[PDB]
């Protein structure tokens, strides 16, 4: 019997297209196994896989979402990415198996 | 896939046209994107157009809700303006579109 | 186009009918504007009305929800009023609707 | 008119029958009246009566929601009672009824 | 008449397979009673069982879930194991059961 | 025999003499009592006293520390008044000393 | 030997001698010992004994600095009672000894 | 008889000289009037007037206490200015007479 | 070199001689290191070594204070022992090497 | 004039040579200027060269003092490393200088 949910949280850091520099970001996910738990090791990875990376938060967490689903195929998993950039408080999620 | 769910939060000032003087605010803007993203510096441009403004803060909510609106036009939008007047924390929301939670 | 929704806070005191001690507590309401939106200032002088009146905080949340009805007259409106009494935490909810 | 809903929370304690020491808690009750409030008093009284009674908070937050069922008969009532023992963060729930019935 | 909701939490710990390291954690249960309340004793009992031994933090949510309903066979039971990990917040939750809907 | 320190904080209001409009303040006292202790009953009327006043928050600061003083006559008081103004976190603080037995 | 330092800190209650009602408070005790410990259960009994007393807050955190000083005879006490009264919070310090630098 | 201490605290902004992107920050002051009170308007307006300078947030700091200097002259001022860059909190105090 | 100074804070337990039953606890070590900074196994260690030992939370933060200077020797080490009985929050505080 | 103090904070990472594993920590550094300000880049690469870095926090905070005083002398600096290791809290604090006494 795998768990019901499990949750993932860690800091990252990118590569800001516009400013073209380092742009830190805490990111969250949260997902319903199906017969396969990710490594925590797997998902670590995944998040250092964009240090130095000129990508944008709203894509990364697109991209993370698809990673995750492309590892372990969960029926729902969540992504929520949270950063600051001139002054701005910015979240961004991407969901996967929520309402329609 | 867009993302499902943006937030963002800043801090802006207009002009309170009942004590005459410059109002702090905070201000947090939640929208549902289709097609792109609201550039941040677009967002802060958009707050920072009430600096000197004088504008109560009932109409700056939906005002800004608009101007999101008109900039990506989102199927959902929520703009949710708090600030402190004479003693009372208020906030004021302005909303467009379907529920999301 | 009013907002589609308000909520204030504030501290008042009212006077405790047993013991004609004041009162005080923390008030936030909520409603859904339509077409008015309730001025701050009104607002604190409808909570500064209670000064001096001996009132339960129970009375007192139902007492506000009934004048801010009477102001703008919205579709849904909640009063929650905080207080603490004989160490006891007391919050008093009085609405009108659904959200 | 009636509150739509009331809060209350204080601290009390109890008895354990294991140790016949000590066992302080925290307990909230709300509930929805349906003609008649709860006097403040009252629940203080309901809380104090526990002092120097051996209980195990389990069998007290059942005992409290039916007090509480005894003196007003709300539609709804959910009482906890939080505690800490041999280094456990213990919370028990009681509670009856729903809207609607 | 038992409890409608019980909700535990306490620290624990357990070794990590991978690094043979003591794995710290915080663990929630929370169920609902069906004559028999779980005593507090043997709750902080099944928990400190793991000391010492070598389990991944997923499959001990999973094996706490399981000794739990077979103690007091609850219909409902949700555990919950918070970690810390190579930088990383883990919470694995297992579940079985729940309320049937409020009809 | 006297406590060695007091603290009291509460709410107040006074009016902007600019803008003529509502000044919410926080306003905090210390002080060590020299035989005798200040009602509160007595601070709250000092602080409510200032309500529908034209009064800079500078200016309440030492004039609060000043009815403090005349009132139980403490070797050390302190106040301090924390308000909101246009968009800047303010406080005044105003102290006095003098001698003990 | 002795602990350098202990505090100790939990909630009680008496009767206010103006209105007449329960009068809830915190108080925390902070004292250097010598020699001798005070049991937990000693300082809940006299943090207790004030339930039903008439009392104001300032005389009893200078009444519990007595009892803790007959009870174990520490060179440094410090005692700090804080409520809300008349929408005021009050903490009353009482204090013995040569200070912690 | 005036006051003993004054402290105020405010937001404001800048222009970083290397991005030339919009640097946000926190402000705290707080000084002993020696005859002057720095009327809050007056503050304000010191705060604001970096608003599209290019200056770096510890020329800033300094710059300010001057300014606080020059209006006042209290026998002791400080000014904390607090900013994040590149995921790095930054504070920067600049600080002027007291005794010990 | 060695560090100026470390603190240390975990979670343990203990049993209460008064009421017979396990007593939770959190503590921390303060201390400047004299050539040897104590292991973190060692710390943990000397924590864990107080479940099932009947010891007042008062002698316990004596206690370890001596097993600390014992394991380490640093010229200044401070313990606090804090935890919740009948409904008080206690705190307990053993120190070597400050003013007498 | 330089600013009077400046104070630096973030987050790294570098490897337990215990466990192996990587551990995360946050690092504070306090320093006082004497006409060098670190500039901010150089910090978090100092900060950054950790990763992957088999080093006791413990030594980590001492040689990241030791990379402030190489790189702007100044009269004080305070470097602190606060992490959490089985079940500990833990803060290693490295500090040199100070405010000479008057």
């Amino acid at each position: 019997k795998s768990p019901s949910l499990v949750r993932l949280k860690t800091r990252g850091e990118s590569v800001c297209p516009i400013s073209k520099t380092v742009d830190s970001f805490e990111v969250s996910v949260e997902y319903i196994p199906r017969g396969a738990v990710l490594a925590i090791e797997e998902f670590k990875k995944m998040v250092d896989s964009y240090r130095g990376r000129e990508i944008l938060h709203e894509e990364l967490a697109v991209d993370l979402l698809e990673k995750v689903k492309a590892a372990v195929n969960p029926p729902y998993v969540k992504v929520t990415v949270k950063s600051y950039y001139i002054g701005v408080e910015v979240e961004v999620v991407a969901e996967s198996g929520g309402v329609p």
